[PDB]
C-alpha cells in the first residue's frame, strides 16, 4: 500500500463517518488501518494497536477468522444474492433465522432482516405502528425513548436516539417521539440513593406516558446498557420496573440489542441479563462480528400472529434483506461463538476479570468511578476525588486528552464526554486485559500534569 | 438442501420483505431459490428460471462470478472490518471512492458510504439540511419529490418516495416532504402532445416550489427513470427543464441512481444520459451487482467545501460505512464492468436490441405500449387496443395474471400495476433477450382468454 497516496485519495474522494472533515484535512487525511489479527490493529506506519473497541462494538470473535472468509466464499459461488420480495427466500437467511430465534428465546420467534442497526430501528418504527393498526388501536403511534440513547443514524434512528447535537443535523426528531431522563447515576444522581434515583428515572417514563396519553403510546425503546452514551449501566431494579410500566399501560417493550447483543454483557442478548421479555429487539454488529453487513429485528409471536391472521402486505424491506452471503457468515459466526463458548466465557471469566482489573484504577487521582458488565466498561475522569466534578466544569475536555495518550501508547479506546470506554473482542485473554488496563493507567499518569494545567 | 424443512423453518422464523405473510403461510412457505448461474435462477423443485429482474434490479454482471467471491475472501483474510469513525480508514473504501468519483464525473468528487440505497437517501436527507445550515440558509429544509417515486424503505426513504400505500404503514411521510405529479405519459397524458405534457409535469414542480416558498426548499429528488414505479421514462426535455428549475431557485438537484446506476441505462449513471449535473446522487444495487451490501452518496465538490471550510462534526454514519470487504467486491465489480465493457455494450448493443425485440409485441391484442431505455423496459397491458384502458377499469388485475404465467413459463418478471417490467443482467445475450420476449408473448397469448373472462 502507498500510504501517502491513500491519504491523498482519502481527502480527495472519501467522506468518513462521524467526522469533522476540516480536522481530517488538517491532519493530512484519515489514519490508514491496513491489517488486523486477533485483538490487534496495524496502521499505515506499522503501529500495533490493541483494539479496545473491537472495531465498533462489533468484532466479537476477533480478527483473523479464515473460517468466516471461507463461509463467504462458498456461498458467493453457490448463490451470491437473491431477494425475499417475490414470495421467495434462500437457505442461509432461513437457517440463520432459526438459529437467532433459538438465542432470543421467549416469544421472540421470528426475525426481519436488514443491513445495519439503524435500519433495524426503522423496521421497528414501521412494524410497531403497523401492528397497532392491525390490532384496531390506530391511536398508538408515539415512541418513548431517553436522552443520551443511541438508536442509529437514519432519520428514524436519530429521532429515536437522544443525542441532542445529532438531532440538530436534519432538524430532528420527527414527530411521535418523546425523550425522558436517562438512568445515569454518576452524572445525574451522584449522592442519591440508587433505589430512589431509579424510581425517579422510572417515574419520568410514566409521567411521559400519562402526558402523551396511554392510548396514544405505541412502545418504549431502550438499550439495556447505553453503549454510545458512555456505558450507562442502569441501577438494580430499573429494567423490571420499566417492563411492569409497559405491561401496565399495554405498550410494547423494545430493547435495542445492537451493541449489547451476542455476548457483550455475558448473555446472547442484554435483556436476558435483566430477565425482561421485550416484544421486539434490534440487532447487528456482533451478529456477524462485523465481517459482513447484516442486521435483524426479533419479532414476538403475537406480532407475527397479526400479520399471519389479518393478512395484507407489510410494505417494508430492503434489497439486501436476507442477503445469503451475509446470512451465511452470521450463521458461521454464531457457530464459532457456540463452539468456543464466548458468551459463557464473558459472563464467568473475562467479565469478572475485567471488573477486578478496572477496579485497580479506583485509587488513581484522576478516576472518579469505574464500572463494567461483561466485556464493556467505563472509567470516569474527575478533577476532584470523590465527586463527579469535571475539568474546567465542561464535560469533554479531559476525555480526548486521555484518549489520545491511550492511542499513543498502543490502545484504541474512545472518550465519551469524560468517560473512557472499552469494549474489546470476546476472545481477549486475561493478560491482554491487564495490558489494556496498564496502558490506561500509564496514559492517566501522563494526563495528570496536562489536565491540571488547564 | 431439505426443501420441505426450509419451508417449515421459513414459516416458523422468517418474515420476508414486501410480503403478505398470510399468503406466504397459505402456500406453505416461501419459494426456495438455491443456486444461480449467468442469468438463470434455480429453485427447490429444480425449475430453471430466466431472471428477467437481475435479482432486484442489481445483479448487473450476472451470477457465477468466482472473481468476486475471491475478492471478498482475500479482503476478509487481510482486514475484514474497521470503522471510519475515529479519523480512520482502510484501503478498499478509499480506492473504491476514487473509482466511483471517476465514473460520476462533473463536480461529483466525494462519496459517503452506507449499506443500502434506503440509507443513502437518509444520508442525502441529513447532509442536504446540514449543508444549508453551514451555508447560512437554515430555512431551506423542504424536499420535493413525485408520486409513484421510490426512494427506499426507511422512514425517510418511504417519506421521500411517493407510494401512497407505503406511506400509510408508519403514518408517513414525515414533515418537510412534498410530492407532485409524475411524468407518466401513458397513464396520465394519453393523447396529449408530449411537449405540453412535459411542461405540465415541470410546472407542477415549480408550483410546489412557490407554494412552499423558494427560500424554504432544500432540494428536488427524483429517479432519472422511475424503476419500481413501472419504468416511467420521462418525456424528452423533462430533465433539462427540471435542472433549470433547480438552478433558477437555487435548490439542490438530487438524482436517485440506485436502480439506474452502473450501466442500466447505458451510462455509469442515469443522469448522464440526460446531461444534467446533480449535486447529490444515491447509489447501490448495481454498485456491487448485489454480491455484497454496500451503498454510497455522491457529493458535489461545493458541498464538501462547506464541510472542509466551516468545520464541525457531521454527526452521521453507520457501523458498516466503508466496509472494506464490501468495498473490495464493489471495486472488483466495477473492474469487471470496465473489462467487459457492459456500460458501452448496454448503450450500443443490448439496449437497442431489447427495444427492437420488445417492439415486436406491439401487434399483440393485449399490448398497449412498450418502452425501454438501456436494459430496463415495460410492457403495458390494456383491454382495448389503441387506448390506456385497463381490464375491469381497475389497474392491477391483469398484471399479476400475466406475471404468474411468465413465471410458470420460466421467466421471472414482475407486474407493476398492469405493466410487465424487465431488468435483466447486463451480460444477457441477444438470444436470451429473444427468449425473454418470447416467453412474455407466450404468456400473453395464454392470458388473453382468462383476462377476457374477468367479471
Ligand atoms: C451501533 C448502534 C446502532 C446503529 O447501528 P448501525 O449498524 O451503525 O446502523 C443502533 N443501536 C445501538 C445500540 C448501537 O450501538
Ligand atoms: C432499490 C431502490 C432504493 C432502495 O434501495 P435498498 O438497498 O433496497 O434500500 C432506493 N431508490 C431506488 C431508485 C431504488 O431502486
Amino acid at each position: 500500500h502507498d500510504i501517502a497516496e491513500l491519504k491523498r485519495l482519502d481527502l480527495a474522494h472519501h467522506l468518513p463517518a462521524f467526522a469533522d472533515h476540516k480536522v481530517i484535512a488538517e491532519q493530512g487525511g484519515s489514519r490508514i488501518i491496513t491489517r488486523a489479527e486477533g485483538v490487534y490493529i496495524h496502521d499505515g506506519e506499522g503501529h500495533q494497536i490493541l483494539d479496545g473497541w473491537a472495531g465498533l462494538f462489533c468484532v466479537n470473535v476477533g480478527y483473523g477468522r479464515e473460517e468466516l472468509a471461507k463461509a463467504a466464499y462458498d456461498q458467493m459461488l453457490e448463490l451470491p444474492y437473491y431477494n425475499t420480495f417475490f414470495k421467495t427466500a434462500t437457505p442461509p437467511p432461513i437457517e440463520l433465522a432459526a438459529k437467532i430465534a433459538q438465542k432470543m428465546g421467549g416469544h421472540l420467534s421470528h426475525v426481519f432482516y436488514n443491513s445495519s442497526g439503524s435500519e433495524a430501528n426503522d423496521t421497528v418504527f414501521r412494524l410497531v405502528r403497523h401492528f397497532w393498526k392491525l390490532k384496531g388501536e390506530p391511536s398508538r403511534t408515539v415512541f418513548i425513548s431517553r436522552w443520551n440513547a443511541y438508536h442509529g443514524s437514519t432519520v428514524a434512528g436519530v429521532s429515536l436516539g437522544g443525542m441532542k447535537h445529532m438531532h440538530k443535523q436534519g432538524d430532528l426528531p420527527i414527530a411521535g417521539v418523546e425523550h425522558v431522563m436517562q438512568p445515569y447515576q454518576f452524572g445525574d444522581g451522584f449522592g442519591e440513593d440508587p433505589a430512589a434515583f431509579r424510581d425517579r428515572a422510572v417515574q419520568a417514563i410514566e409521567d411521559k406516558i400519562l402526558e402523551v396519553g396511554p392510548e396514544n403510546v405505541a412502545a418504549f425503546i431502550g438499550e439495556p446498557v447505553q453503549g454510545a452514551g458512555g456505558v450507562i449501566i442502569p441501577p438494580d431494579g430499573y429494567w423490571p420496573a420499566v417492563e411492569a410500566l409497559c405491561r401496565k399501560y399495554g405498550i410494547l417493550l423494545v430493547c435495542d440489542e445492537v451493541a449489547c447483543g451476542f455476548g457483550r454483557l455475558g448473555q446472547w442478548f442484554g435483556h436476558q441479563h435483566y430477565g425482561i421479555k421485550p416484544d421486539l429487539i434490534a440487532m447487528a454488529k456482533g451478529l456477524s462480528s462485523g465481517y459482513l453487513p447484516i442486521s435483524a429485528v426479533g419479532v414476538a409471536d403475537h406480532i407475527v400472529a397479526e400479520l399471519r391472521e389479518k393478512g395484507g402486505d407489510f410494505i417494508h424491506g430492503f434489497t439486501y434483506s436476507g442477503h445469503p452471503t451475509a446470512a451465511a457468515v452470521a450463521l458461521k459466526n454464531i457457530e464459532i461463538m457456540e463452539r468456543e463458548g464466548l458468551v459463557e466465557r464473558t459472563r464467568d471469566e473475562t467479565g469478572p476479570y475485567l471488573a477486578q482489573a478496572l477496579a485497580s484504577l479506583n485509587d488513581h487521582p484522576l478516576v472518579g468511578e469505574v464500572r463494567s458488565l461483561g466485556l464493556i466498561g467505563a472509567v470516569e475522569i474527575v478533577r476532584e476525588k470523590g465527586t463527579n466534578h469535571r475539568f474546567l466544569d465542561k464535560e469533554g475536555e479531559a476525555g480526548p486528552i486521555v484518549r489520545d495518550l491511550c492511542i499513543k501508547n498502543g490502545l484504541m479506546v474512545r472518550a465519551i464526554r469524560d468517560s473512557i470506554v472499552c469494549c474489546p473482542p470476546l476472545i481477549i485473554t486475561k493478560a491482554q486485559i491487564d495490558e489494556l488496563v496498564g496502558i490506561i493507567r500509564k496514559s492517566l499518569d501522563e494526563a495528570e500534569p496536562v489536565l491540571r494545567a488547564l
